[PDB]
């Protein structure tokens, strides 16, 4: 441990860079490892930037919010990461330099804190100095070298063990004459000398790769998968769209395909029904009908109660008198289907909130000749009467436990970028032209199972336009959602730039280029 | 040797980046163990473990303590074992050290197979063994899989409850690791108990009237209540609710409808805020609503009261008594059934007209027996079950006077609530051990008469009693002080003679 | 930069039965004073207290954690100044070390007396300051006089150009020389160093002064400057105070009996006495009302003009008879120790009040002219009974209220009593309080509390005080800010009273 | 220290002085021996007793005058039998015996009324006749 100063240059203040070990690291004899694997002596003098490790300091932020909380691991270095997949173990703590763009005439500290294992990160600054902590002020403040430990009671680790954080908040909030100023802090990150790999093994791995190759398809390119046969159009967004409730165009990295979302949504949006016995009351043209399950024979509460990628399209609470979705429609014969044609159908009775606007197995067809127990074809295609997007853009309903996709938001001062198609009317049942929104598309997120995700980081990427006289960003969050930082009805991107990857950050981090 | 079956291997600690030296004097002295007191009895049932305590820093006041300021520890405890027996106890004990990741058998036969040291029932002088920390690790964090003390019968009693207690202090190579602020989510091993009396907590069933009497009644041999129900680690579980009188207060839209047998009993659905899209695994009924019984097919003798207004202009119209019940009074799943659906006993109500539901009374041939048993509940919702008090103990009640309104006419009665959310309250902020029940001395006249009650973690008090008693009262201006934690089939000794 | 105004002695220890060793690594790792943290602004007057603390194991963390299983200790601490200073400020504090048995001065002149290190704002940061262990005895046991640091502005803070605050920090560690003596369970009577608070949002606790009603805001407003409420008012040193009670529904119905005569001028406006259950001497020294009855205001000498509201009923074997809504008010309309005062005489305007019988009250409205402001004053104290004080925020804070909601009541006959519907505000609820007193408040110090909103995304910042209240600093002026009643309190620290929150409310958006 | 209600041997704790200062003055606060039941008795009156010793480090100070407020720990009764005792309620006649009754549940009077400490406390007094 030690601290250097250097004066600046017009002698206006000064710098400092800080070296401390706040715990002292446990060098593992590694006895029980088969074998010690060094590194390329290079690894240990390149400091890179660490996942997650970057965060802006306004004079709003609290000195009780985390600003960074990071597990001191493999993954804190871009060649360590990278190389901890050749290998089944590890040892060895980190160098951990935190830069911060300070100031002399600004006010104000950090507090660097390192979490043991198994024990919770507290929301205070002043419960972070009972840990073994460092304080920095902004006024000084240029380079600190955190000596890191690996705390562990074990020889060495395997995959999948608890780990030590490095924590950093606020101790004493930001002041400046400027309403404009922010105090900017990067961490990077390198191997401490005695850090080793323990066992080379075939470079397969669950854990996520330390950089995402994105394929540079458009958009355009990607399909729409609440629309299938309408290609993407423009990339939208929509400040009044504060939720997300669909069950098409659900996906996650962890689990793939949620709700009732699938990865051949062209393949899945024709389904087949039943026909019931009877219509609903006061409409005697509203013959009732039982989507066929495939998936569900015996019809049990935990599987799906709509088939595998059938329509999530709204039509609102009690409005068959106003609006309703349009399909063709055609009974089942030898080989395929008789006299298709467009119909007017819709979910539920119009009337209960138990199947009226709510996902599930019952429907009715506005067609007068349904022959009981007859099988009929369904191919959703648009929508009819006072139907709009934001009708469209509310989905049915999920109701009882199977396993639904959840109602999404996105965080406080964000929008959602959704995927936008045109579906064109059709006329004479006639229907109304209308706009289609997806959450995601399964061709963005292909790729990233093909990497992974960091766990707990989120994707920040660049959005391409004209090769780069145009660049937004967006965070792609790991449970399905994109999303952008807005200031100031609807907006519209193109869908002809692409996605390339430009580092993981946290769910809590600000994208700096706002639309 | 008798007293350490098996050594303690002393960790080296090479792993451990600081090591913390515990002060010399914590290894001298022995406390209770936090939760290591039990009963036994001939009625203990062949190969039940008596007690079961994971090795760890927990098995000490002083050590408990010093560990929420620490990540991580290393080292065993002598425990001894105190037995409070006589000279017609013709019994053994057996205490066996079980490693991580064994399965604990029901046999004694097979205790004896482990690591343990055996005890006569009739010993007047305390049991040393040692409980040595069992780890393949330098040192554990919190959540690890640790080794146990099992206690058992190993000789039945043949020939009176017997207490057993175990007292502890870490053994002189304990260690603390590294220092880290005192905050944990783990129970506290004393409960501080607010000095307040029952009078000054509310009745979650009748907010309006004050707590007036504890009672007991021999015949209550079940609660099915969905308001008054709240476990230490859920929360509140049915339809209960930490603000009583807030939630106390509905709403309802008029039906057009009225009853099969009745024009004046009309229908309302109950509105629902917590529940807008009336999904089938949320609540049926508002949050904190009235779970009075009123009986099965009985709408013609009773009805429970409330005072109702329609809804207007920034308040009520109109807000006099009326009769109510929940559902049709004749089918299954709606009467006495706790569902959105009732009916009022004014023929006034307008189609799809809001009111003001105040439950207030009951009225005609209700009594408190009535009262008692909720209306059933059904569905996929989460409902709290069914508790009943473990054999030779009865609930303990929180008991309020609800006075009889007159011009409908509203009946007298009493109402009990299975706890209050205001001595459950301070439960929350301490925690509870896991598997342990918190037994309470009840203090009454300057500590001349103490009751001892246990609360259980899953939401109510009981008293062990003798005799039988359709409504033995006791004083609400006592005080609740915490004695002890014990096993759940704990006996106590404090008996509540029922017969008087 | 290691200042000792007055030496260190180091206590032998002889007489100690046992000498208790920390943990070495407590000596090595400097926390922050649990409640060692205040503000200096150009505002900040001269001679003003700053901060106060007993030289004691509450100095630190984990010795203010250890401290709850010790009997008795010796030995000072070492105590480090964390000054967040800027380029532009100047100023000085003088930082002051009492022995036990003497008074703290109110000036900066006597203060200079003691034995002391000056601080200027230019040097201050990251000075150290050994706090001796002042006493005439082998070691301290509990409840003795301890000597104080106490820290004042000698210079007041002045600015180049911009206007900036200084927060300053105080870190400690013990001594070497610092021991504990005895033993005793983890019970102790010195407060934790941290308060763990359950996370029971706002909604989910009753309001003391509308009982039937949910907490639906936190309120602030500029003009309630003062409360001067009986209901909702509990402190961490005495629990509910001036007629207030943990069980505010079971305490709001009182009865009266009916008094022989009515109102001056106003016949229909019969007397009533309310009755007595906790104070049947009707001794002058016990409250003069029941526990847990109304203390709405409805103005000064204001019957004509408005009037509270209840239920009432005769009372009978069967309970009560023909229970309906009747205008009622404190005292007279005219004597000034009767009007507008909590006390035992009330009226009610019912013609049919029968002598020496018993009626039911249970409030619930305001009727007339009766709005917000007039029920947010309290009638007044008034005799030798311990009524809970009238109380201020400090100057530039306001007071964060729990709000809710009390609905209208209407009738459509012809002279039928009818409300106007009204907010409440109670000072406090009895639900957040409860987990302090198990946990303790340091001595003469404030808890600042995180309030959180949307999952972490919005946190606002209050004062909760020992003495019974939540304030906020707040920008501009408003009668009607609302903060939603669906987040939680999380505490964030220990505070001395004249601390100024970083966090400032936007009182007009 | 525990000891159990059976064992027939005595139980033999150190009692140490607690303090903070050289020695003790009267009036000082002072640590104590608290006995508590550990285990309650659920199988008949028991008696406990103690006995003891001052430890060999015990030391006395200076001497005063053998003049003390406190109690005698023996207290002499003078060997006077009721009947020489005069009767506060009936002056003239003499006490003839001495008598209970379990009917008389409470005593209210407001002569023979003399405590320990406060002396006679009602209209009572030292010479009744």
């Amino acid at each position: 441990e030690n601290s250097k100063t250097e004066q600046v240059t017009g002698a206006t203040g000064i710098t400092q860079s800080t070296v401390t070990a706040p715990l002292p690291e446990a060098v593992s004899s590694l006895s029980l490892a088969p074998t010690v694997n060094a590194l390329d002596p290079w690894v240990y003098l390149n400091q890179t930037e660490v996942p997650g490790g970057t965060f802006t300091v306004s004079s709003a932020t609290q000195p009780g919010s985390v600003l960074l909380e990071l597990e001191i691991s493999p993954e804190l270095n871009l060649y360590t990461s990278h190389l901890f997949r050749m290998y089944a173990g590890w040892s060895g703590g980190f160098s951990l330099k935190l830069l911060v763009a300070g100031n002399a005439f600004s006010a104000g500290k950090l507090i660097a804190a390192i979490i043991p294992p198994n024990i919770e990160v507290p929301n205070s600054a002043y419960l972070l100095t009972g840990f073994p902590h460092e304080i920095l002020d902004f006024r000084t403040a240029d380079s600190m070298e955190i000596i890191a430990p690996d705390i562990k009671n074990i020889d060495y680790h395997f995959r999948g063990d608890k780990l030590g954080k490095l924590v950093v908040m606020v101790y004493s909030p930001l002041r400046s004459t400027s309403a404009d100023f922010e105090i900017e802090i990067k961490l990077t990150s390198a191997p401490l000398p005695d850090f080793k790999f323990t066992m080379l093994v075939p470079p397969i791995q669950n854990n996520a790769l330390p950089i995402w190759s994105i394929p540079q398809a458009p958009p355009y390119s990607m399909v729409n998968p609440r629309s299938p046969l309408t290609p993407v159009v423009e990339l939208y967004i929509n400040s009044s769209y504060a939720t997300c409730n669909h069950q098409l165009g659900r996906y996650t990295i962890y689990q793939g395909a949620i709700g009732n979302s699938t990865f051949n949504p062209s393949g899945a949006w024709t389904a087949t029904c039943t026909a019931e016995a009877g219509s609903v009351t006061g409409n005697p043209n509203w013959r009732y009908a039982l989507l066929d399950l495939p998936d569900n024979p015996t019809f049990d509460p935990t599987l799906p109660p709509v088939p595998r990628g059938f329509c999530d399209w709204g039509s609102g609470v009690k409005s068959g008198n106003k609006q309703h979705l349009v399909c063709f429609t055609g009974k089942k014969f030898a080989g395929g289907f008789q006299d298709v044609d467009a119909h007017m159908w819709d979910y539920g009775d119009n009337e209960t909130v138990g199947l009226d606007n709510t996902y599930q197995r019952t429907i009715y067809i506005s067609d007068p000749s349904l022959e009981k127990d007859a099988q009929y074809l369904v191919i959703p295609m648009g929508v009819s009467g006072a139907a709009n997007d934001d009708t469209v853009q509310v989905a049915p309903n999920c109701y009882g436990s199977w396993d639904y996709a959840p109602t999404v938001a996105p965080p406080l001062g964000e929008q959602f970028v959704w995927f936008r198609s045109q579906l064109p009317a059709s006329k004479t049942v006639n229907s109304v032209p209308v706009n289609v929104n997806a959450l995601m598309s399964p061709d963005l997120i292909r790729s990233a199972y093909a990497s992974g995700f960091p766990l707990g980081k989120v994707a920040l990427l660049d959005y391409v336009l004209f090769g780069g006289s145009v660049v937004r960003q967006f965070k792609l969050y790991p449970e399905g959602y994109m999303t952008a930082n807005t200031t100031g009805t609807g907006f519209i991107i193109p869908a002809d730039g692409y996605f390339r990857f430009n580092s993981w950050v946290s769910p809590s981090f600000m994208i700096s280029s706002v639309v």
